[PDB]
């Protein structure tokens, strides 16, 4: 209605000319509302209409990350914010579809990944993608505002996050002991860091009809750190088998490998309660405070 033209008008002041009749809306989170549309050449676009000021400084890092990945990576797509203003952020839609279920819709047509029948190409192509991504020059990231860890900084970071969560909620004795055993085991910790995506899940992985990964979306957590974060999805969704398949493909295409790689990722998975507790602190939401204490194995009732 009055919204549609408003979009058409905002587009014109940024040199983007749309077909009024193709527009679809999507999630309007705390920060922006999303719009789908075609331009007059038939190309599909994603438009973000901000609904809060500070949209520039909030997105600066993600825009730097997206520009870096676009410059260096050629075996997968990432959003390329070729309109980047206070009024409008817009990019050409990536190829393919997000893996997994397509929620928030009528009908129940597209379902979650079937772990009994994962195509081998899925793990192989994700290993290709992560190996290329993690090889992007960290020196170039360091010239930007991204967080850049050495391997010792990544280890210290985990140590510090664990201490901060313990100070707020406490942590069960056996779990704390397991976390500290991991932190103190030199053989577990990688001796290299690389640029990660930082938010790898099924819904952030774009796939083609053969389940080849063609792109990744949602890059707000990108940083140079322990690459192990980007293997967690495979372990949680596909078990040890899917984790091992991804490690093998990554290792074979030339990604950094170390002998305790798989065991380290599983210990990092066992530190998931740190992240639940961090969200409970940041959000203040009672449900996640409850979830954080059970996951931290604090004796409850
Ligand atoms: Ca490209
Ligand atoms: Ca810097
Ligand atoms: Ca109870």
């Amino acid at each position: 209605s009055k919204d549609i033209k408003q979009v058409i008008e905002i587009a014109k002041k940024h040199n983007l000319f749309l077909k009024e009749e193709t527009i679809q809306f999507n999630e309007s989170g705390l920060d922006f509302q999303a719009v789908f549309a075609q331009d007059n050449n038939g190309i599909d676009w994603v438009l973000r209409l901000p609904r809060r000021e500070d949209v520039m400084p909030r997105t600066k890092v993600e825009k730097q990350a997206l520009d870096l990945v676009n410059k260096y990576a050629i075996s997968f797509q990432a959003p390329n914010w070729i309109i980047y203003t206070e009024e409008l952020i817009a990019y050409k839609k990536l190829d393919g579809v997000p893996a997994g279920t397509i929620d928030h819709n009528i009908g129940n047509y597209i379902w979650e990944i079937d772990i009994n029948n994962v195509p081998e190409l899925f793990h192989k192509s994700l290993g290709r993608v992560l190996a290329e991504l993690h090889s992007i020059p960290s020196n170039k990231a360091a010239a930007l505002d991204l967080v850049v860890h050495t391997p010792e900084e990544a280890r210290m970071s985990m140590k510090q996050r664990m201490d901060a969560v313990r100070a707020k909620f406490g942590v069960g004795e056996n779990l704390w002991n397991r976390w500290q055993a991991w932190l103190n085991d030199d053989d577990m910790w990688p001796k290299k860091t690389g640029l990660i995506h930082g938010d790898v899940h099924a819904g952030h992985t774009m796939i083609d009809k053969d389940a080849n990964v063609t792109g990744l979306i949602d890059w707000t957590e990108a940083k140079v750190t322990d690459v192990s974060h980007d293997f967690i999805f495979n372990y949680r969704a596909f078990g040890e088998e899917g984790l091992e398949a991804l490690i093998l493909a990554y290792k074979e295409i030339g990604g950094y490998y170390w002998p305790k790689m798989k065991e380290h990722i599983i210990e990092l998975n066992a530190a998931y309660p740190v992240s639940i507790a961090e969200f409970a602190l940041v959000s203040g939401i009672e449900e996640y405070e409850q979830m954080a204490k059970e996951a931290l194995e604090v004796q409850g009732s």
